[PDB]
């Protein structure tokens, strides 16, 4: 699959991404101006805008299973419970030890038929095993979605059974960067 | 997703298709010789491959479920169960009333782990509608996936409930043809 840009309609953020038509699933990426002098931003803002029954979702910011930052979140009530994870060889993903900082963000929204998670990565684009993503070029995302619940909803690093399914999408990270990020992160469109 | 060129490992046949990694469903598909001095063949040989715990898997042959035509099929046992489908408003796909004719070829293969459904389909680029397939340019097919077997897998009518999951491949018709074609309806690789 492709991603395109959107808009979303209550807050106005401008995203990079897709929804996935079967669990009808919306991941959304937005980066900080590209640099021109010095390094990238090892930042972005994300949202997975899920239907209530997505029990949990997962997101590979390197587009596999293993060795890549992964991204997995759930709604406990009224509350999204949310981590940053590992993987070698396909078992059950353990906490990451890298320096990532995974952040709600106010505009996260639950409501009786969706949860909407809106965050913040911060060191989510260079991982410590030295790889990560490269925000000039063209890459691959992926997504894992379970219909299933984790095995402890309250606890942010429960362990939980393999995803019913997973998907990849193409993105062109040149194009996702923002003049608003900083706004998205003062909580204005813009 | 996107098609691309293949061999299956076995008989030697030469597809255009996918292989889905989700369910670890392969779809392939060849055409005839295309013809510039007349209007295109109506048919085409395709494959599914799939490990048994896929109890049907369904083939819309022009990328949508509703108003196109449609290939079910399921293992019952020691055999390949097949009909041709349509829907039009997303509920139940019944026995298409257009003239195609779906023939199991010698190819197909039912042991442990897979069925693997080698078929003819005549009639199938054209259908009783106006609608059909154009075997010189690029389009999407999209396929149909459930766990579940089945209301009654000795009849190829039967009812069943709605796949667990779909999904969809770009493929360039253009380059699905094959001078092979008529050795495979002759059992050959050629
Ligand atoms: C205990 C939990 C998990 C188990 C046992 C597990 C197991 C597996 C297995 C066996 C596969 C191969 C499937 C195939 O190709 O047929 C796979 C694929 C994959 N998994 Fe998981 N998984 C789990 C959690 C996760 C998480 C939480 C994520 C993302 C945050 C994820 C992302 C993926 C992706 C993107 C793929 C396909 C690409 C690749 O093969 O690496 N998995 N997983
Ligand atoms: C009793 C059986 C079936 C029911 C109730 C049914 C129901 C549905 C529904 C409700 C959707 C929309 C899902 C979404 O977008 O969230 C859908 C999509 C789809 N269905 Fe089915 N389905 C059934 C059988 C089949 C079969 C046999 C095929 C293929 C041979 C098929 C192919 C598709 C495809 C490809 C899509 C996605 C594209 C589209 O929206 O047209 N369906 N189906
Ligand atoms: C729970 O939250 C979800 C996600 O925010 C709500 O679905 C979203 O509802 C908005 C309406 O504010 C939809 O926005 C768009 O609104 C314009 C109105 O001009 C309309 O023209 C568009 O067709 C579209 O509806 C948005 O599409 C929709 N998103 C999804 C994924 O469904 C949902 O309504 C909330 N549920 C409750 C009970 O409040
Ligand atoms: C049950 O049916 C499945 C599906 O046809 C069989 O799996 C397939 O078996 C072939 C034959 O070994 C596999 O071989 C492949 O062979 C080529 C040819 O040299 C080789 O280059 C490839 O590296 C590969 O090893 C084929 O991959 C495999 N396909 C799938 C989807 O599993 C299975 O062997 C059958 N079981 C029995 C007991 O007959």
């Amino acid at each position: 699959q492709s991603a395109s840009q959107f808009t979303d309609p209550t807050t106005g953020f401008q995203f990079t991404g897709i929804t996935d038509p079967v669990h009808d699933v919306t991941y959304g990426f937005v980066f900080p101006p590209l640099a021109t002098s010095g390094a990238q931003s090892t930042e972005f803002i994300g949202e997975v805008v899920a239907p209530i029954a997505s029990k949990w979702i997962g997101i590979a910011l390197g587009g596999a299973m293993n060795n890549d930052l992964l991204l997995v979140a759930w709604a406990n009530g009224n509350q999204i419970v949310s981590s940053t994870r590992w993987a070698t060889g396909y078992v059950q993903p353990t906490a990451y030890t890298g320096t990532a900082t995974l952040t709600t963000l106010p505009e996260t929204t639950i409501n009786s038929t969706h949860w909407k998670w809106v965050f913040r990565c911060q060191g989510c684009t260079e991982w410590n095993n030295g790889g990560g993503i490269d925000v000039t070029s063209q890459g691959v995302l992926a997504w894992a979605f379970s219909n299933v619940a984790v095995d402890d909803p309250s606890d942010p690093q429960s362990t939980f059974s393999e995803h019913t399914d997973f998907g990849f999408f193409g993105i062109d990270y040149s194009t996702a960067h923002s003049a608003n990020y900083q706004n998205y992160l003062n909580g204005d469109s813009g």
